[PDB]
């Protein structure tokens, strides 16, 4: 069955050029909305959630390991690391890097999380783990942003990342203080204001991580406190046809308030 959501969003699409995805679990009744959501997308920096849930995880036996410093070499600079930049020839945390990974989409502070974690595969090692099946990841910064149309690699799907994202923030994947310490991380994030937030009445609250990446791929995943009701979990995909193709974080807003009137 096609929902009149689904079609709103399929003409949003239509509109868009694009290729959008969308995954919704409403947490007052455990029900969802999904548009390509068992499609592939490109994850871009939606994956540095992941990642930096993953050293969450490691910290729960090492009370000591966000405290852990660091080394930060000129080398190490990749195409955007607006924080790992200030500290170079010297140390972050691995705390520090969480929070510049996750609230300013740091890529050498992203490189860290994946190093800690043994590579690419450590990170999907985790996510399987936690009964995600279709998370990978296969590529360091900044390569993991190809985003070449067909391509596995460094993808999900809409589905599997909700479900994960809430099992994350608002389930029992981590112990409740690694839980509460991801939700403060993403409730702090920078970068969102023009992607889901935007598309989401003032009053409603959220945290959030962005993605973007060659094709013009635009993505959101969120964390949301609407006024009055009980947590939702959204995802929002966007990927484009050509390599060079401009940003759309004006699309997620659209899809993201479709699903707002909609509830
Ligand atoms: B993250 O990987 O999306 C990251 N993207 C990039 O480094 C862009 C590209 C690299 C190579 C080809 S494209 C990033 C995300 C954000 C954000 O979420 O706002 C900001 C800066 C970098």
């Amino acid at each position: 069955q096609t929902s009149a959501v689904q079609q709103k969003l399929a003409a949003l699409e239509k509109s868009s050029g694009g290729r959008l995805g969308v995954a919704l679990i409403d947490t007052a009744d455990n029900t969802q909305v999904l548009y390509r959501g068992d499609e592939r997308f490109p994850m871009c920096s939606t994956s540095k959630v992941m990642a930096a849930a993953a050293v969450l995880k490691q910290s729960e036996t090492q009370k000591q390991l966000l405290n852990q410093p660091v080394e930060i070499k000129p080398a190490d600079l990749v195409n955007y690391n607006p924080i790992a930049e200030k500290h170079v020839n010297g140390t972050m945390t691995l705390a520090e890097l969480s929070a510049a990974a996750l609230q300013y989409s740091d890529n050498t502070a992203m490189n860290k999380l994946i190093a800690q974690l043994g590579g690419p595969g450590g990170v999907t090692a985790f996510a399987r783990a936690i009964g995600d099946e279709t998370f990978r990841l296969d590529r360091t910064e900044p390569t993991l942003n190809t985003a070449i149309p067909g391509d596995p690699r460094d993808t999900t799907t809409p589905r599997a990342m909700a479900q994960t994202l809430r099992q994350l923030t608002l389930g029992h994947a981590l112990g409740e203080t690694q839980r509460a310490q991801l939700v403060t991380w993403l409730k702090g994030n920078t970068t969102g204001a023009a992607s889901i937030r935007a598309g989401l009445p003032t009053s409603w609250t959220a945290g959030d991580k962005t993605g973007s990446g060659d094709y013009g791929t635009t993505n959101d995943i969120a964390v949301i406190w609407p006024q009055g009701r009980a947590p939702l979990v959204l995802v929002t995909y966007f990927t484009q046809p050509q390599q060079n193709a401009e940003s759309r974080r004006d699309v997620l807003a659209s899809a993201a308030r479709i699903i707002a009137e909609g509830l």
